[PDB]
């Protein structure tokens, strides 16, 4: 795991990570074209840097997402793959940060940072339980 | 619509908006911690700008999300509520842009742009219905 190494983490998009089903609470999203949601896409190249630095964790550590910012440049209908490739850009102490980029197959779909911050699990439950009604 | 003009969508976030609920089928997100998740922050803030362009759009006309930059600062469990606030920077043809944010009624939980763009619904979904497979 050293800066600028690459990652990679293939996805076939099934009917049930489009825009319709990140919020099915939303009227104003229920009929939007069938589409890879952007939020699903974020969650997918998190996903591809989280399984990139498990190896860095200690026992009892995990991580959490603190910045993205990538553009979402073409759409991509359930049935396609799409791969995110995660390059390492600094790794130090408890920040990590990745360039990400995804494609589907067929286009260039998104590409950008990701920002993580190592966290210790148990303390971190705890300050969400005192926040927690 | 109006440069400047914030508008405001409140969210209680329910326990189905976790990370382990963005990706079911990743092991990997089954074990974090129960707190809304940065692709569902960023469906959120969609939702919101969604909301503040709908009676500016013509009739057959919706949007996309084209790009997010946004930090994730502080975690929120269940029960509460998120308010994005989101203010348009600018209107260009189809192009609009949007400065966001969000808070929980607790932290700040996270701040950034985010960029859309008009489309035709139909002629979307008949270019999409094209590349799918």
């Amino acid at each position: 795991m050293r800066v600028g190494e690459r990652f990679t983490h293939d996805f076939v998009v099934p009917p049930h990570k489009t825009v319709r089903h990140l919020y099915p609470e939303s009227p104003e999203f229920a009929e939007f074209p069938e589409v890879f949601a952007t939020g699903f896409m974020v969650g997918l190249m998190e996903w591809a840097c989280v399984r990139a630095m498990a190896p860095y964790l200690e026992p009892g550590e995990g991580s959490l997402g603190t910045a993205i910012c990538v553009t979402h440049t073409a759409a991509t209908p359930p049935g396609l793959t799409v791969t995110v490739t995660a390059e390492l850009r600094s790794v130090e102490g408890r920040r990590l940060s990745w360039r990400v980029s995804a494609h589907d197959g067929v286009d260039e779909i998104g590409s950008g940072t990701h920002e993580r911050a190592v966290i210790h699990l148990e303390k971190f439950n705890a300050k969400v339980r005192q926040k927690t009604p």
